[PDB]
């Protein structure tokens, strides 16, 4: 289905809340392709479970910040955002909806 921010039959991995993107890091289309990324970055090494052991939630945070990274400034990922929540973006933003999503489920 094309319901934004809803759990689809294909979206079964992470928590499909593309709506939380801006809230994930505190950025959304206000920043350039520069700051949107910075926003994710300062969280990425911040919330990295490698740096924060015994914290599975940190991995979880690292996983949502992993997502919002592209979407906010990237029209393509924001386009997937309207279709796929965190799942489609998790794969499309990091590798590309065209190549890997067509390979996964």
């Amino acid at each position: 289905m094309r319901s934004p921010g809803m759990a689809d039959q294909r979206q079964r991995s992470l928590s499909t809340s593309g709506e939380s993107l801006y809230h994930v890091l505190g950025l959304d289309k206000n920043a350039t392709s520069d700051d949107i990324k910075k926003s994710y970055r300062k969280l990425a090494l911040k919330y990295h479970p490698d740096k924060n052991p015994d914290n599975p939630e940190a991995a979880d945070k690292f996983k949502e910040i992993n997502n919002a990274h592209a979407i906010l400034t990237d029209a393509t990922k924001r386009n997937i955002y309207d279709k796929y929540g965190s799942l489609g973006l998790y794969v499309a933003e990091q590798f590309g909806e065209e190549n890997v999503n067509t390979y996964f489920v």
